């Protein structure tokens, strides 16, 4: 009731929801944070990749360059055994890259899997925030109030577990 071991009671209850409201808000936050981490890493994975294709492309293009004259002309000449060999080349090449960029294409919805969790526990990190704050504003009026009361030190730092 009215009883200053009752008032410091309460007190101690809302402290401790506070404090524990608090330290999984924290856990949050790393968790964000962390995750924003791992998140970094994927983009730029991606990069490696977008690099990676856009190498062989180029590759690609310099041996469709010198193989467009022989091609041309073992076509009327006509070796099919020689020009064979020449779009075998071109084939297995560009399915290694039309097999890349499909394997970063797997990551890049991988990414914005993990994208989305940052979304939600950011959103999640935000429902706290209030709470929080009337807690430590509560918290501290029950202070205020158990101060102006006889109520005093040791057993204040007792319902606050402090050693």
């Amino acid at each position: 009731e009215d009883s200053v071991e009752a008032v410091g009671a309460q007190l101690k209850v809302y402290h401790q929801q506070y404090q524990d409201k608090s330290r999984e808000y924290d856990q949050l936050y790393e968790e964000y944070t962390r995750t924003s981490q791992e998140l970094q890493m994927k983009r730029t994975a991606i990069e490696a990749f977008n690099e990676t294709i856009k190498i062989f492309e180029e590759q690609g293009q310099t041996q469709e360059k010198c193989s467009k004259e022989y091609l041309e002309r073992f076509r009327r000449e006509g070796n099919e055994k020689e020009m064979q060999r020449i779009l075998l080349n071109s084939e297995r090449l560009k399915s290694r890259i039309a097999e890349i960029h499909e394997s970063r294409t797997k990551l890049e919805q991988q990414l914005r899997a993990q994208a989305s969790d940052n979304r939600e526990i950011d959103k999640r990190m935000n429902s706290l925030k209030p709470d929080l704050m009337q807690l430590r504003k509560i918290r501290d009026q029950y202070l205020v109030w158990l101060t102006q009361k006889g109520a005093r030190q040791k057993k204040i730092n007792e319902w606050l577990g402090i050693k």
